[PDB]
């Protein structure tokens, strides 16, 4: 192996293009981006043979700075004229590929930084600021690229995949564990009727990779409405374990987007334990925080 | 000193008893909570003259065990008939010196665990679930009280303080900050359109302890609420540092709640370090992550 | 309350003063630090009555910029001619207040950033490289100073403080809590010999402000000689809580450090839940990691 | 991709049996672990073509319980007589893959939780104490393995690896970079003498999967040495960059350990900012935390 880069380049744009003309499915509202504030923390790694002589002798002659990877994403943030991390991870790389024809690889994660909307007053009535911001470090929309070029000079994209990740979802009743390997091993007891917290990282990856862009944003995919889709998934769904959850999660995510070829879940148990089962004049209940260990399941799902 | 105690005491209670009858405000919505959900991290400190020999020679006979103030807690949220973070704290702390009467003082801490809606489709329609539930790891309710014994085993609150924490607000345009001292230690340029990023930190005490329980909750001082304010000011305000917003966010505050005797901030400074200034063809602009340190004011503005 | 100021000013300087002869104890080896690589996090916080105006009004004309304050601090560890994170607070806030006349206080709080030694071959043995060095997040050192102008104009020391932080101990065996109250409330089994996991945070206070600043190191109390002292009365007791070993702890400061007026301790307990008590053929047991609830103390041992 | 499992499997034992006799390198003195205390964080990994009915139908049938894979690390243990992470998991892979016949491939990851000694005072002079010991959050030791059943049932590593992760590493002086690339987006100034920080993430394969195991101790390349290297190297070493740091570490890494087959590097640059140049009378500088972005190299060196 041998690529290096740079990490957690923030960059923060103000007034990107809105994003519209989106094809609406039954579990979202969702219905566009207005981009007054885009942010996004970029991992670049580059890779080409002729970069083995600034590792085996000290030879920094066709090094590209790692600072100079920050600013030339930075700058190509301010010159985007597109509508999705998506689209801007291809036009980084692009460019970056044709402007130092010396590197081989190229491979780029975007990973959305969410601002929420905010209440204010003002001409007497209260509406969402068109300037305030709210800062959120719940879930966030992800972006993945691979880049090469050819011998010919021509590029080709050899991946693309995008994502939601930092979904963490509690559903108080409606969810079973039972039915499992009762051996000299087990001591979990069957639960008929658990409160399960699962931890979603989903990723998706279209059949057709212009569909990813934005460029006709009918055939765009965005995250908020696959999290709509597994939030609805997860009420409408008697679990029976994680695992059930998530391939019905994946199955509806590919009946809505039949521009998708496949999607993958990685899940995580984090369901509290109990305390108090039954209330006096009450159906509530009293749980608290488990034990560090959690459950994880990885998965996908194809059309196929 | 000497007190000793449990911190992240956890428990989440399903199907506590709703806050309604609130007193609405112009900056904000808020009506209620549903409490289908009501999660609370507790920390408990006790202290008193008879627990010394538990420092001083190892006799633990007088010793309440950490774990057992665990379980007290969680049993008393299980049993809990209020509305409120405040008033679950003076029902802990009540009982508990009620339960103890060899210890002299109180303190607890009791931080939200907050949960938003999701959607979901069933019977034809999209709706809010009332059965699954997003964790927020963004801002949260905070409550703070401390009780001590006096000679005849009566029992007195001796503060109480109701909160909002992790709030995180950015402001694109319509901030300056100009007119500081300029001399040998200065090298930050004026400012006349800054993109202010602010941390807050706000707490309020009442007049009347009786108002934060929500027993009558059309005295009860929503953290909703003072959310609302706060970004509702910072829009309305072309603010002149921080310093100026916070004082302004707590006038408003004041006159909204004649019931507070004062609200102190705690504020911190994260605002972006610019990249780019212009870009052809629009009014947006790039920037990126500052340097680690970060200003911070602390400020109290009382109803006199 | 009205303040404002900087946090997070990390500063890190290279050949500082060494600090040299400092009085040894029997529980530490600790004699001195050679200063090649000295790092410190300073938190800067300043008041005024005259401050007031930019709160209420948005005047900024006596407004130090936050800015300012972290190159004034930047810069004054590159002129500090002096040897303790203890004696720099001092010389920051002397001469902040030197120079901004409208401001009545300041509080400082600095953490040390510890390095420690590594190894390197020189001349075909291993000895301990005087370039390269490791970054711990373990344990490490603070100090807190708060200095007021009073009316006559002389600046006066208010309060001082030094510290150790993030100290983690675990002592396997010789530990025990039993006879603690047993009620409706209690299920914590009684334990003879459990492996207590403590958490330490530790806190002195000098008779004499001036012994913190080093400038006399015979009497500079180091935060390396505390950490080895509560090693030290760790493995020598057998515990029976938390409280008390940390009065334990407390009081052989006292007794090693005449100079010191009071100790304060913050702890926590982080003790594993036993999984397996008996492994055939062995002395050895299995634990684990607990639920997230922790016990805490506060305590003050005075001289 | 079809698999389930549990991770952050804390577990911790007391008085495993000792790794001794482990062949010495020049650069370290590592010989062997005392194994008072042994932490290891366990994650677990398992798959099957007979589990996909578990979520395509929610069919538990075939469902070992995460909870009950944490209960199978754990006593496994308390039942483990060997010496090392890496046999301790080649163990657990066994064991497993033995009593669930459905179960076609395991992959475990063990991270070991360092603790370090400290010092009590015995019979009037310090010694390391052997039953207090600090909890360290800085490098620590890892292992990965993945084992598979065969259609004749044999059972089969295919993947083996082990590591050292966490380290953090500053060299004061003795660094340049220069001669990069200067264009329209080169804002970097050329150092001839920069204070280099790394991070490093050191990974090696062994030609034999058994000389992992520690088994015959002197095969075994422990994670200790592996650091003492990286310091010494860095320490020797006019460097020019991280990417010929790290090449000349692994081919030192495999020089000192011919079983090896491969070491492979995760770095980054975490060097300071410099803000006072000169300072009078001294050969000190200072710097601050740079902002986030960070480099970073990935690297293989082959034996
Ligand atoms: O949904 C679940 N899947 C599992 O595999 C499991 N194991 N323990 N609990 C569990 N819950
Ligand atoms: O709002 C601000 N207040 C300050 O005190 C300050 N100092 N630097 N920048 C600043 N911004
Ligand atoms: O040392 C201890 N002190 C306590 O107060 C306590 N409570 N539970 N366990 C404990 N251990
Ligand atoms: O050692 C370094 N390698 C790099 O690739 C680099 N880029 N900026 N600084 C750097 N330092
Ligand atoms: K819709
Ligand atoms: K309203």
């Amino acid at each position: 192996v041998m690529y290096y880069g740079k990490g957690d380049v923030f960059a923060y744009r103000t007034y990107l293009k809105p994003l519209t003309g989106v094809r609406t499915i039954p579990e979202s509202p969702f219905s566009g981006r207005d981009h007054i504030l885009f942010g996004v923390n970029v991992k670049i790694s580059v890779g080409g043979t002729k970069l083995l002589t600034s590792f085996t002798k000290g030879d920094n002659s066709l090094v590209v700075a790692t600072d100079s990877m920050k600013n030339f994403i930075q700058k190509h943030l301010a010159s985007y004229t597109g509508t999705t991390i998506e689209g801007f991870l291809e036009y980084v790389a692009t460019s970056f590929l044709k402007k130092y024809s010396h590197i081989e690889k190229i491979s780029l994660i975007g990973e959305e930084i969410p601002f929420e909307t905010t209440f204010a007053v003002k001409n007497g009535n209260r509406a969402a600021s068109e300037l305030v911001f709210k800062k959120s470090r719940n879930e966030y929309a992800t972006a993945y690229l691979n880049m090469v070029r050819n011998e010919d000079n021509t590029l080709n994209i050899t991946e693309q995949q995008s994502g939601l990740a930092g979904l963490q979802l509690i559903k108080v009743s409606g969810n079973s564990f039972v039915g499992f390997i009762r051996d000299e091993y087990t001591t979990l007891p069957e639960d008929s009727n658990r409160p399960l917290f699962v931890y979603l990282n989903i990723k998706w990856k279209y059949k057709n990779t212009e569909d990813s862009f934005g460029t006709n944003p009918e055939n765009y995919v965005a995250a908020e409405q696959i999290r709509d889709i597994a939030t609805s998934v997860f009420h409408e769904t008697e679990t029976l374990s994680i695992q059930h959850l998530i391939y019905l999660i994946g199955r509806r995510i590919l009946e809505r987007f039949p521009q998708l070829q496949e999607v993958y879940f990685e899940s995580q148990n984090h369901t509290w334990d109990k305390i108090v089962e039954e209330i006096p004049e009450s159906e509530g209940k009293v749980y608290t925080e488990p034990r560090p260990p959690y459950g994880f399941q990885c998965f996908t799902v194809t059309q196929e």
